């Protein structure tokens, strides 16, 4: 380790690694520190998933996403066991135990909210979901001109899609999702539109697709080295990052003091520019310990001094899932173009179509795969062949209906499907409702309680806006059962559901962007720089100050670039 | 270069044992594992030996339960009729889901899984390695026992450095100590309790190093800087489907392949040729290349190629519960503390007399539980958060004929939950040994396919009737009496038996003896495959023998003995 | 099922399970008040939870 | 088969069935309250020796129904309560409610 770098940034997930690729690709002499290792194989940060064994095993990675996230607030538990052994030490209150959070009201939580410490954060595990956010859902980057605000927007996610790689037909030859897409699209007669939803993945094969990661942005792999022989870039694995070193002045970053985890030391390090991407919560974290916002339960007599709106306004995303059985109707009509001769197995049984008739309500390569999977399985009842890929359906938000769809599947820390019902039948409905930002809705910090890497313990103090959001979120409940019944019945065991607060795993606004910090209630301008201080810049969906329902990373992303645009313009590399 | 020495099936810890002795001997080694690096940097290593998981070790078991891929899944006829009249409902109870219809799904080892990643399930391993005692250990030297013993003393010796298997990384858990003490008390001499021998090195209080595949030998690709004369190249996301035998069955001349990612398939030659895939892939390998028979057993037909294979095979009894410490135990940790006032008051102290030679515990002992009895006065026990966890066994005897392990650590099983401490709980696992029977089979479909469209594995076994199942009924009877010295069980956690095969102990699939016949088995003591010049097999396959304890270092000390048999008898290449 | 229907409980604790998956819309308590006929004065852990 | 074993549980004075001066109960009653813990000593060690004779015991016949594994069922499950108005010779020095004859 030098101790001096042009760029220090915080973080290895995909935000970080915008700055990254952005920064090491403009010469800057960047060092990126994270606190969890490189597990992923030798492609450093990349998705877990992207095994041969996973994605003949996909209800297997949910394992891998449980292990994972450690949950970010547990409050004491309470739960009553009166069956011990008389001789058994038995408790005679219920005291902290087991990591929980004494301070943590346990009726006003997030309990599901989790985070991820490894070599490229979530993206090692998340389901590649990356929707652009329209207007209603998404912070104005110019005031007063629409039409400007919509070009820059357009401009940024257009570079944040071929980051990520987005994509939007790799399901395009999926027997299941096409059956989907269109029963919904003619059931709802234009009332709403229909799209795969869009996916940073490229597919390689029928049975195989490269789901995008960090690793995707940026290739993590220290620099300079051959394929970049004038690019500077260190990677620091296993080191906790604990504070950025204020001046007294709060008008500039000084250092970064971190702990190493493996040898157990401490050291301070020197940059230009301070970029912190360590989550939603984790920035806020990192900023309470270093003399932001307020330590310790929120108290109104007494409103921190600087950054007075950090960790207020926090938003997380209702939840609503199901999982259908697909319909006898739509199964039925998967076979419509076929001529059935004879009982399957007998030695004349024929399964047989026209190619190209125009009485065909499907495409010849549909009709191929339909006749050779019943002709070369006679024992298997169903007309979908064995390896068909999953469906990956949306509806995106509208005035109309606002909330994000995902008609899909795809693995969850929640996702168990079984084994009774055969998989090509099942379809899983998850849609994303948008929270009103709330002053009151807050994640705080314990002066007290100490997280398992000595920080101060992370509390929620968060229950859904009464009114409208409320109201949506039931609204949303009730689009999803209306709108799940005409593909199929619910799935015995996965019925219509709330998901516990937070589990979708979206916070945004817990260190929120705005135009000024007073009056937009915020911590970050449009630059994603911190009010006040010339070179401490914050990414991530913490960032993002308004209600929205779809999937914040590709938003995010595109604020990051912005941010970059910034540094670029106002930082100079040092001479190599 | 398509031409190697020797070529390897296997990146796990066994494949590892061969690629450490003829890596390091100068042979030209290729080894091949249908997975693919998944572990960080240190490749094949311990995916528990992030700074992270030992933070929440709890959580480990999650990474497991991914890993394992089930072996032989029977079909489902579970009755679902509360599917809405719209959905599409079954009228029979069709092949769904990847399950096998060859299996009857009461003569399986149901919870016997697979896992495909470089390193194997040295990955994810608890790490215990005990030696076999004479009872349980398969015979090298016949008739001669002090000729047997040294050699087995020896190759042991050699397994456990290879392993850094140590018996004293847990000496100072309070936990552990406790328990371990109250036991031997209360047995008076009758049994011996002692750490469990891991594989593993104490890096920290709170980090140890488990060991793996990567400790056995490290992966890298050689020649590299730091060893500029070896010769090694693993080709993970390969599956390894035939051995070609010639027509004499007297050699293999060829290993054929499957590249997973290109999709194309090769054809690899080698003077000698090492199968260690696991006691399941092995056999399949081999029965994919003509030895034994394919498909459903028929006495009428016996195979003329290694008839014993996938007969005798053995898998483990296991019984496991939970406790939460007794109040007497958790008492008597603090027995030398003077304690006056009450928690949390201005008058509370908590002392003891450094040194006192009336103290039942010793200074670091009585320190550590005054600091934490004085800086965490809202806790109600004496034992400080971040004390190791427990790890102790008395080993099979005569007389206790199972394995036994009273201990914490992370399975595909038996995760906890909230409501209890963490530091009141022990896990107590005990796991008997399964006399051989030929009855007892794994064999491979001649229709069904995997999902890598290799012949599917289809269990045919029960428990033997007679000295296993009395065994297996007095074992959890012996957990139930032992485990009551310590405390009563955990709710949640009550005495049971374990799915058969969840334990993954299972050997004799390709079994070791001195003559082929009347030993009924697959491979010498060579571990080299009867009339073969070049083809040998490692790993948990070969054990014949009833064993209770875990067969990792005696599978490992066979491969080391395999290792010397090919060093006398191939010539490395010319580098 | 004729003696679980008949049994009543003695002396049934005041209830802390969390039920945190309740819509937005439904009414959600703030504390773990008294409530289906519950004993504030028992003691959750000095209690003969099955008498009846 | 079904295995149940029964304990022996010594009276102790702080094992205590009271009424609320304030809740009651369905019929306008006060309401009942127990403080109550299985008592260290003699009859502590003897339950758990007792969960150990029925898992020794039931071996015999055969091994365990998977779902009706070895447990202490929760307290007072047994509906087997004495002692809340004890009989005994003398009300004093033998801290009881009735004589032999039952009578207050
Ligand atoms: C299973 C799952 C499914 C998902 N699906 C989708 C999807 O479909 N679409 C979508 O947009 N979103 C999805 N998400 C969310 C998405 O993964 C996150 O929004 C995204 O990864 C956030 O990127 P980030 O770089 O800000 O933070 P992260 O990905 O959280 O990375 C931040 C990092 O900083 C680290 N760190 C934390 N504290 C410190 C510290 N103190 N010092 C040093 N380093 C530290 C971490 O170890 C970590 O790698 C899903 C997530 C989960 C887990
Ligand atoms: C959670 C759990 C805990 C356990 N704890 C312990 C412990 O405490 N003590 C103990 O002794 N053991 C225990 N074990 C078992 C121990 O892991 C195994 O006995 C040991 O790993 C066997 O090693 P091996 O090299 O023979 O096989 P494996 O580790 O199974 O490795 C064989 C490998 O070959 C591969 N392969 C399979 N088929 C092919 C093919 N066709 N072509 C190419 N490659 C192929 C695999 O991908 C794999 O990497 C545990 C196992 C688990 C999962």
């Amino acid at each position: 380790m030098d101790i001096k770098y042009d760029v220090v940034i915080v973080g290895s997930g995909p935000i970080g690694c915008t700055y990254a690729r952005e920064l090491v690709g403009a010469g800057y002499k960047v060092a990126m520190f994270d606190i969890g290792e490189i597990d992923s194989g030798l492609k450093i940060g990349a998705h877990k998933k992207n095994t041969v064994e996973y994605q003949k095993n996909i209800d297997k990675f949910v394992n891998v996403i449980q292990g994972q996230l450690m949950s970010v607030s547990v409050p004491v538990n309470t739960l009553v066991v009166d069956t011990l052994s008389p001789t058994s030490w038995q408790a005679s209150t219920f005291f902290v135990r087991n990591g929980s959070n004494p301070e943590q009201d346990p009726l006003r939580n997030l309990s599901g909210q989790a985070v991820t410490r490894v070599v490229g954060g979530m993206s090692t595990h998340w389901a590649c979901a990356t929707p652009r956010f329209d207007r209603e859902q998404r912070p104005l980057l110019v005031k007063d001109d629409a039409d400007a605000d919509d070009a820059e927007w357009d401009r940024l996610y257009t570079k944040a899609e071929s980051y990520f790689q987005t994509g939007t037909d790799q399901f395009k030859e999926s027997i299941r999702h096409n059956l989907v897409l269109n029963k919904l699209t003619e059931e709802y007669k234009g009332q709403r539109d229909f799209q795969q939803i869009p996916l940073a993945a490229t597919r390689r094969s029928p049975t195989f697709v490269e789901w995008s990661s960090a690793n995707t942005v940026f290739d993590l792999q220290n620099r300079p080295n051959t394929d970049a022989p004038e690019e500077r870039f260190n990677l620091f694995p296993a080191v906790a990052c604990e504070r950025v070193v204020r001046n007294a002045l709060n008008s500039e970053i000084e250092s970064l003091h971190i702990h190493d985890l493996i040898s157990g030391d401490r050291f301070e390090i020197k940059a230009d520019v301070y970029v912190l991407t360590a989550g939603a919560v984790h920035n806020t974290q990192l900023l309470v310990n270093s003399g932001f916002g307020q330590l310790g339960r929120p108290n109104p007599a007494n409103p921190p001094e600087l950054l007075p709106s950090l960790g207020s306004y926090i938003t997380e995303q209702s939840l609503v899932f199901c999982q259908t059985v697909m319909s006898t109707e739509l199964i039925d009509s998967v076979k419509s173009d076929m001529t059935i001769r004879g009982t399957p197995g007998e030695l004349t049984y024929s399964v047989t179509y026209t190619p190209g008739a125009s009485t065909n309500k499907h495409p010849d390569w549909w009709n191929e795969k339909v006749k050779n999977h019943m002709m070369q399985h006679q024992e298997d009842p169903l007309p979908i062949p064995f390896e068909d890929p999953e469906p990956q359906v949306t509806t995106l938000f509208q005035p109309s209906h606002p909330w994000h769809t995902q008609i899909h599947r795809d693995a969850f820390s929640y996702g168990a499907v079984q084994q009774s019902i055969d998989s090509r039948l099942i379809v899983d409905w998850r849609f994303f409702g948008r929270t009103e930002p709330k002053e009151e809705n807050k994640l705080w910090f314990s002066d007290k309680i100490t997280d398992a890497y000595n920080m101060p313990q992370p509390t929620f103090d968060f229950r859904f806006p009464a009114g409208r959001t409320s109201k949506e979120a039931e609204d949303m409940m009730t689009d999803m059962c209306v709108m799940s019944a005409k593909i199929g019945g619910f799935l015995p065991g996965s019925l219509p559901q709330f998901m516990e607060p937070g589990l979708v795993l979206h916070l945004g606004g817990t260190h929120r962007m705005g135009f000024d910090e007073k009056e937009d209630n915020c911590c970050v301008n449009t630059d994603s720089r911190v009010f006040g201080f010339k070179n401490l810049f914050l990414g991530g969906c913490g960032n993002i100050p308004t209600a929205y329902g779809a999937n914040p990373t590709l938003t995010a992303m595109s604020l990051a670039i912005k941010s970059c645009e910034y540094i670029k313009q106002n930082f100079t590399p040092s001479p190599f």
